[PDB]
C-alpha cells in the first residue's frame, strides 16, 4: 500500500504543497499583511523582488512527498538542493515542519511570525536568497551551480543508513562539475556508506535558454543516465492530480530498490556496483504561478524563472494578479485565524530529528569527534646534523596518516586526484587501498590497491574530489586533501564557496557548531617540475586562497619532513579553517628534528639558530624563507655569504605560518609589532625567499615597521624546460642570486662585495652553460649540503 | 577498397608507425648516436628523462591511419591531442612529413639533423615535453586536461570543409570540462561548420590507477556515447596485424558518415540534428616497448604511462633493454645511410598544406583578415551634459555588436552562458539569433531567438564557451564573451592556458603569425548585485587576470557606455592580448560623448574636466575612481565636498586601462613618471575607489612617487543581502565615506571638516536606517544627478 496514495493522503499531501508555494510567493512578495485578511495594497509589498519562483513549486513538490515516506518506512532523510535559488521552498517547508520556530523564537507558528517570517526573506537585515548557512538543515548553498551532487555523496560517506535527496536543475546539469560527478556511484560503498537518491529537476529551461537535457530525446536521456549507472524512472506531465500518485509510486519504487540494494550488499551475496535509481522529473517551470504575463507564457518557461511579474508595486493590474496568484492557493483553509497550520497539515509533518530540517547530520558539527592522533614523533625522521642529512619529506606524513587511519577507520579519509603515489603517500597503502567499485582484472592484484573498503578516494576530476570532502567535514567528520600544485586552479571556485560557508557560520549563525578543517596538500611545487604537469604552472592558488580572509584560511608551507608532521597534526586539531599546507615530495635535507620542529611549528615563524650566526650581535641582514626548494637556496646562499664574508653576521629566519606576517591589528594571530620588530629587526634588510608570487608578501607585511626594507624574491616565470638549479637562476631565487641580493642591500658590502659579486655571475653562467651542455645539474649542486 | 586496407600498404602504414615510435622513443632518450650505428653507450642516454611514453604509441597510431585517408580521400584535417605529454609521436611525424625541417632548417632529415632532433626534446634550451606553440600544427597544449575536445569544436566553426580529429584519453575523459563538452555537438551545425572526430583512446589506465570509463562495462560505455549524440565506433584489441584492418576499415566508415551528415545537410534534406561518428579505441599502454621490468608488467598498465626504465643510465642490464628496445623497430631498415625515411615512407607522406602539422588553420594567424568595424560613433548615446543622463550602459554595445555581425557574417562570433538577455545585449538578436541544433517547440517561436545559422552561442558550462572561443581565436578569426563576473572564476585555468600561449607566440616562436585578441566582457558586477549570483561574488578573477602579465593582458573597466563602445572598438583590433572588459548592465548615468569618450580610451586614463574645479590651480585632492559603480560613487563624493567645502579644490581622474598605472619601465605601455606626476600630483592625497581588491592598485603602481599618498577603497566583503548604497556603505565605497576620507586626508581640513564629518556620520546612519526599514534606497538616492 505504500506504491499507491490514497485520496485522503493524496489532499493532505496536496495541502501541504499549496501551503509551502504560498508561503514561498508571500516571502518573495510580502512584507506586510501575510494572510490574505485585508485586500492587497502597494505597502504589503516588497520594493525590490530578488527571488526566484521558476524552481521553488518542483522543490517543495518533491519535498512534501520526501516526507511522506519518512512517515511511513521512517527513513533517514536531507535535502540537498541543486538550485539554491530556490530557498524559499526549503524554508516554507522549515517553516511548515515547525523547525524555524524552534531555531528562531521571534518567527513563530502564528500571524506574527508570518510577518516575520516573510519580511525577512531577502530583504536587508534579513537572510538571503539562497541556501545560506542560515537555513536549517542546510549543508550546501546552491548559488554557485554544480556542486550539489558531489556534496550528497560526501555526506554519505560513512553514513550507512542517510540516504541524502539531492534534487539538480536541468541547467545546473549542463556545467563541467557536475556532469562528471554523476559517475561518484563508482566510489560509493554499499556495505559501509548511505544512498544518493538523484532526482533530475527538468523544467525544461535555464534562465533565458531552453536547457538541451531537455531538449534531448527521451530515449538519449535514458541512455546517458543508464551510462552513468544509474537506474533512471521519469516522471512527466503537468497536471497534479495525475503526477501526484505517479510520483508518490515512483519514489516507492525508488527507496525499496536502494534498500534491496544495500540489503544485498550488507548480506555479502552480492559485492558488485549496483544500478542505483535515479528520478527525472519533468514539470512545468512556475508551476503553480501566473499563466501567462502581457501575453507572453509565463509557466513553464524561462520567462518564469526569477520573478513572474516584477511591476506590480507600478501598475495595479498585475497587483491584482499577484492577489488572485495568492488566493488560488485558497489560504483562508489552509491556515487558522492564529496563524498556525490546520491540524491536517500538522498531521503529515514528520516528528522530531526524523524531519530533514532538523536532521543533526545537516548540523554536522554537532556529531563531530576528535581524532585520536597519534604522537608524531614516532615517525620523525632523525635529525642528528641540521641540513647535512637527506630524506623524503613526504614519505613520514604517509606514515602519520596511515597511524591516523588505523584509529580512525570511519572518521577519516584520504582524497587524491591520481597523484598519491606520485606524490609518495604510498605508506597508506600498508593498512588500507583505494575506493573501486568498477571491474576489477587479475593485473590490479599487484600494485593496485584497490578494494571496496579503502579510505583513500581517487577520481581524476578535481572538482569532485573538492565537493566529497567539503560534505565529509560538514557533516562533522575529517579528511585530507593532496594534489598537485598546478592544478590547484581548477578548484578555486569550490574553495571559496566553502571559505564562504565557514565564515558565515562562525560570525552570523550562532546555532551552528564548528566543523572539521579543511585540509589541503599541495604536494607537488612550481620549483621542482616533474614529468607531468605543464611548464608554465605557477602558485596563483595561494595568492587566490589568502585574498578570502586570515580568519578563515590558513597556509602552510613546512621546510621538511618533521615540520611538515607538527603542521598536520597541529592541522588535524583545528576546527574552522581552511588549511593549505604546501610541501614538495622530492627528496630534500631535513633541519629540526621532533622537538625543535614543534616549537617551530607553534611559532609558525622563528629564527633558525644553526643557520645563523649573529648571536648576540646585531645582525647585517636577515635571511627570511618560506617553503622548502627556496629554503634550499636561501641556506646555500647563507653559505656561501660566510665563505666569502666571514664577518658578515646573517640571523636565518623561516617562516611557516604565512598569515603570521600580517600584523595583530588585522587578525589576533599576526605577530605584534615588538615581536616583528624582534624576529625582522627595525632597520636592516630583509632578504625574503618566498614560494610563490612576490607581491603575496607585500600585501601581507606592507604595515611593518620595516617594510621599507623587505625585498622578496619569488616565481616570477618559467622557460619551457629547466632544470631545478636553472629555473631557480630564472626567478632569481636561487642561491647566487640571493648572495647577490644580500651584497647590494647591505650597506658595507656594496664597495666591498664587488670582486664576490663578479664570482657570483661568473657561477650563474658556468651552471646555465653546463645545464645547456648536460640537462641537469653538476653533482656538487644536487649533493650539496650545510657546511660548518 | 578504401574499407580494405593492402597488404602492401598495410606494411608502409607499419613501417612509418613503427618510425614513428622510434623517432619517438629516441626523443625521450637519445641525446647522441641517433641511428644505432655503435653500441649503446651511457654518454648517449639523456640524464633526466622527462617525456611520457604510455601514449606516444596511440597518438602515432591514429597519425598515420588518419595521413591514409588525406591521401586517399583528399581530406583536409587538423590534429589535436588530448593527453599533451604525447608531444614525441606529433613531432615524430611532424619531423618524418618534413614540416619540422622546413620550419627549422637546424633539424634537418640527416643524421646530423636527428642528432639535434632528438638532443632537443626535453632539454634545457630545447623544447617542452608538451604540444607549446614551438610545434608545427599545432594549437592546443594538452598539459592542462580537459580542453582539448572543446578547441576541436571552436577551430570546426565557420571551416565547413575543416575535419578536426581529436584524440582523447580516457583519464582526461574523467575531467569535468571535458565530461560536458561532449555536448557540443548540438551547436555545431553541418551545414555550415566542419566535423570533428573523436577518437576516444581508452588504453585503459591514468598515471597510477585505472581509468573508470575502461573498467565501466561496454554496454555502459555505448550508452553513455549514444546519450551524448554520438554514434560510437570499438576498435578493441592488442595484437597490430588485426588492428592495422580493423582500424582503417573503422576510419573509412566514420569519414563516410561525416561526408553523408554533411551532404544531407547542405543540400537541405535532412535539418536535423545528426549522429556524429565517434571512435573508442583500446589498445595497451606503452603498446610497442617493454613487456615487463624488474617483475612487474609496464606494457598495458599504468607503470608505462612516462618512462618504462628510468635507472637505463645507472645499471647497463635496462641499458641493453633499452637498446633492444630501440632495435625492435628495425631502424636499418627505415632509415638510409644519409638520415632520411627511406622512399618507401616518402610515398606515403602527404605533401604540402594537406599534411596535418602544415595546414595554415593551426597557424591561423595567416588566416586573419581584420574585422570591417563599423563607426561606433553611430551608436553612441547623446550626453549634451554630463553625469545628468541615465540611459543603459550596454545596449549601445549591444547594437554595435549588432553592427559588427552584419559585417562580419562569418568572421565573427558572440559566446555567452544563458545571459545575454540579462546582460541586456539583446540587439544582437535583431539580426542573428542563437544556435540551437535540439528540439524545437512552438513556444520558442516568441522570444526563443534560436536558430541552426545563429552568430550566437549558448551554453551554461563556462568551460565549453572559452575553448570554444580561444580556438576559433587561434585559427585567425574574431569573438566576443560575455558573462557575469560572478561566475569568472570558472574559466581561470582556462585563461591560464590561453596567455601562456599567446605569451609564448610573441617571444619565443617566430614563425606563428598574431592572432585576434581573447575580448571577455564581464558584464555584471559585485555592486549591482541582481537577483541571479551569489551573495558573496567575488571580483577576484580580475586580481588573476592582472596576475600573468601587462605584456599579454589588458584590463578596462570604462565608466559608461560611450567608453564602453570606444574600449569595444579599440580591443576589436588589437592582435596579442586578453582584454578584459567590466562593465554594469544597470541603469547608470552617462558622463562622456562619442569625441570625449575616445580621446579617454585613447589615454586609458584621464583628467575629468567637467568634474573638477581645479584648472589651473593646484588641487588638494585627487579623486579617481576606476569601474562604473565605483565612479558614481566618487562623483556624487566630489558634489558632496564642493557643497560643504566651495574652496576646495578637487581634481577627478578616470581611469581604464588599468595597466597605465604601472610604471613604464615594466611595460612601455605605462605612464611615465612625469606623466603619472601630471594627472595625480607628486604630493596630494589620492582617493582612488576600485571595483575590485584594494591591494590590485598596489601592485600595479607601488613604484610611484606619490604612491605614499594613494589610498584605495574597494571591495572588501559583503552581507547576505544588501540595497546598492548599504552594500556600497559595507566596503566603504560610497559616497560618505569617500567624502568623510577626503576630510581625514587633507590636511587644512582635519580640524576645519569635522562638523560637515558629523553630518556624513549621520547620513550614513539615516540610510542603513531607511535601508532596513523599507528594503531600498531612498527615492534621492537612486535618482542622483550631477549638480552643478
Ligand atoms: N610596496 C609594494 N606593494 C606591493 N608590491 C610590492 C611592493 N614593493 C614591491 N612589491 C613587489 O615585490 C616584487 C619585488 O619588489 P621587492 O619585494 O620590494 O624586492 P625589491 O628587490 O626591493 N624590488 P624593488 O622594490 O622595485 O627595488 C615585485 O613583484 C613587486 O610588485
Ligand atoms: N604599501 C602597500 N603595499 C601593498 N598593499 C598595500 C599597501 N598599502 C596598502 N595596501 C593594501 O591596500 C588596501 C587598503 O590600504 P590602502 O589602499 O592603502 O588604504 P588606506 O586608507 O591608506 N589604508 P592604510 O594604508 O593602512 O592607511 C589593502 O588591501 C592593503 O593590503
Ligand atoms: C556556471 C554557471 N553559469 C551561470 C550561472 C547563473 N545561474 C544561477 S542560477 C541559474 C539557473 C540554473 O538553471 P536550472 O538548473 O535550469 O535551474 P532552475 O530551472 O531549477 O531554476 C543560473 C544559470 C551559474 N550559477 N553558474
Ligand atoms: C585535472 C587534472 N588532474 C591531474 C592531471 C595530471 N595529469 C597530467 S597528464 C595525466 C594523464 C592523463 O590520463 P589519460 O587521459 O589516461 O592519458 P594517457 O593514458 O594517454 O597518458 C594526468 C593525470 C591533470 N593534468 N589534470
Ligand atoms: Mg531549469
Ligand atoms: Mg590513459
Amino acid at each position: 500500500d505504500i506504491a499507491t496514495l490514497s485520496p485522503n493522503e493524496q489532499a493532505a499531501i496536496d495541502a501541504w504543497w499549496r501551503a509551502a508555494n504560498y508561503l514561498s510567493v508571500g516571502q518573495i512578495y510580502l512584507r506586510d499583511n501575510p494572510l490574505l485578511q485585508e485586500p492587497l495594497r502597494p505597502e504589503h509589498i516588497k520594493q525590490r523582488l530578488l527571488g526566484h519562483w521558476g524552481s521553488d513549486p518542483g522543490l517543495s513538490f518533491v519535498y512534501v512527498h520526501l516526507n511522506r515516506l519518512i512517515r511511513r518506512l521512517d527513513l533517514n532523510l536531507i535535502y540537498v538542493t541543486g538550485p539554491g535559488h530556490g530557498a524559499p521552498a526549503l524554508l516554507a517547508n522549515a517553516w511548515l515542519e515547525g523547525t524555524y520556530s524552534e531555531v528562531y523564537p521571534n518567527c513563530q507558528q502564528s500571524t506574527a511570525g508570518l510577518q516575520q517570517f516573510f519580511k525577512q526573506f531577502s530583504f536587508p537585515g534579513g537572510i538571503g536568497s539562497h541556501c545560506t548557512p542560515e537555513t536549517p538543515g542546510s549543508i550546501h548553498e546552491g548559488g554557485e551551480l554544480g556542486y550539489s551532487l558531489s556534496h550528497a555523496f560526501g555526506a554519505a560517506l560513512d553514513n550507512p543508513d542517510l540516504i541524502v535527496a539531492c534534487v539538480i536543475g536541468d541547467g545546473e546539469a549542463e556545467t563541467g562539475p557536475l556532469a562528471t560527478s554523476w559517475h561518484s556511484n563508482k566510489f560509493l560503498n554499499p556495505a559501509q556508506d548511505g544512498a544518493v537518491l538523484p532526482i533530475l529537476h527538468l523544467n525544461g529551461y535555464k534562465i533565458a535558454n531552453p536547457t538541451l537535457l531537455s531538449r534531448i530525446s527521451h530515449e538519449e536521456l535514458r541512455s546517458l543516465f543508464i551510462g552513468y549507472g544509474y537506474e533512471p524512472f521519469f516522471v512527466e506531465g503537468n497536471d497534479p492530480a495525475i503526477l501526484h500518485g505517479v510520483m508518490a509510486s515512483t519514489l516507492a519504487t525508488c527507496v525499496q530498490k536502494i534498500q534491496a540494494i544495500q540489503a544485498a550488499a550488507r548480506s555479502g551475496e552480492s559485492s558488485d556496483r549496483p544500478m542505483w535509481p535515479m528520478i527525472v522529473l519533468r514539470t512545468p517551470k512556475g508551476w503553480t504561478g501566473p499563466a501567462t504575463i502581457k501575453g507572453h507564457v509565463v509557466e513553464g518557461s524561462w520567462r518564469s524563472h526569477q520573478v513572474p511579474m516584477a511591476d506590480v508595486l507600478t501598475n495595479p493590474e498585475h497587483l491584482q494578479l499577484l492577489e488572485d496568484w495568492l488566493r488560488s492557493y485558497r489560504p483562508e483553509e489552509l491556515f487558522d485565524a492564529s496563524g498556525a497550520p490546520v491540524a491536517e497539515l500538522q498531521a503529515i509533518a514528520p516528528i522530531g530529528d526524523r524531519r530533514m530540517s532538523a536532521n543533526p547530520v545537516t548540523n554536522g558539527g554537532l556529531l563531530r569527534r576528535a581524532l585520536t592522533l597519534p604522537d608524531f614523533r614516532d615517525q620523525a625522521v632523525s635529525v642528528p646534523a641540521p641540513g647535512k642529512s637527506r630524506a623524503d619529506s613526504t614519505r613520514p606524513l604517509g606514515q602519520f596518516l596511515r597511524e591516523v587511519i588505523r584509529h580512525n577507520p570511519d572518521n577519516f579519509r584520504l582524497f587524491g586526484p591520481d597523484e598519491t603515489a606520485s606524490n609518495r603517500l604510498d605508506a597508506v597503502y600498508e593498512v588500507t587501498s583505494k575506493v573501486w567499485l568498477g571491474d576489477r582484472i587479475p593485473e590490479d592484484e599487484d600494485g593496485g590497491h584497490l578494494s571496496d573498503r579503502g579510505r583513500v578516494m581517487e577520481i581524476l576530476s578535481e572538482h569532485t574530489l573538492e565537493g566529497w570532502l567539503e560534505a565529509y567535514l560538514l557533516t562533522g567528520r575529517h579528511g585530507f586533501f593532496a594534489t598537485y600544485e598546478a592544478f590547484a586552479h581548477v578548484i578555486d571556485s569550490m574553495v571559496n564557496q566553502h571559505a564562504k560557508w565557514l565564515d558565515v557560520s562562525k560570525r552570523e549563525v550562532d546555532w551552528r557548531a564548528p566543523v572539521s578543517s579543511l585540509n589541503i596538500l599541495l604536494s607537488s611545487t612550481v620549483w621542482r617540475q616533474d614529468h607531468n604537469g605543464f611548464s608554465h604552472q605557477d602558485p596563483g592558488f595561494i595568492d587566490l586562497v589568502t585574498n578570502k580572509s586570515a580568519r578563515v584560511t590558513r597556509i602552510y608551507l613546512p621546510p621538511d619532513a618533521n615540520c611538515l608532521l607538527s603542521v598536520a597534526d597541529h592541522c588535524l586539531r583545528s576546527t574552522d579553517y581552511i588549511n593549505v599546507i604546501v610541501a614538495d615530495k622530492q627528496s630534500h635535507l631535513q633541519y629540526l628534528d621532533a622537538e625543535a620542529a614543534a616549537r617551530h611549528c607553534a611559532k609558525g615563524i622563528g629564527i633558525w639558530d644553526w643557520a645563523s650566526n649573529d648571536q648576540g650581535a646585531s645582525p647585517d641582514v636577515v635571511i627570511a624563507s618560506c617553503g622548502d626548494v627556496v629554503t634550499l637556496e636561501a641556506l646555500a646562499a647563507t653559505a656561501l655569504l660566510r665563505e666569502h664574508f666571514p664577518d658578515l653576521k646573517i640571523r636565518f629566519v623561516n617562516v611557516v605560518d604565512l598569515f603570521r606576517l600580517q600584523p595583530d591589528t588585522e587578525h589576533p594571530h599576526g605577530l605584534s609589532d615588538r615581536d616583528f620588530d624582534s624576529l625582522f629587526t627595525v632597520d636592516k634588510p630583509i632578504i625574503f625567499n618566498f614560494h610563490g608570487y612576490p607581491w603575496l608578501i607585500h600585501k601581507l607585511a606592507y604595515r611593518r615597521h620595516n617594510h621599507n626594507n623587505l625585498h622578496v624574491r619569488g616565481y616570477k616565470e618559467v622557460g619551457n624546460i629547466n632544470t631545478p638549479l636553472e629555473l631557480a637562476i630564472r626567478n632569481q631565487v636561487d642561491r647566487f642570486n640571493l648572495a647577490i641580493d644580500v651584497i647590494d642591500r647591505v650597506p658595507h658590502l656594496r664597495d666591498r662585495g664587488a670582486h664576490v659579486k663578479e664570482w657570483l655571475k661568473d657561477q650563474i653562467h658556468d651552471h646555465i652553460q653546463y645545464a645547456y651542455q648536460e640537462g641537469i645539474d653538476r653533482p656538487e649542486i644536487n649533493q650539496w649540503q650545510w657546511p660548518f
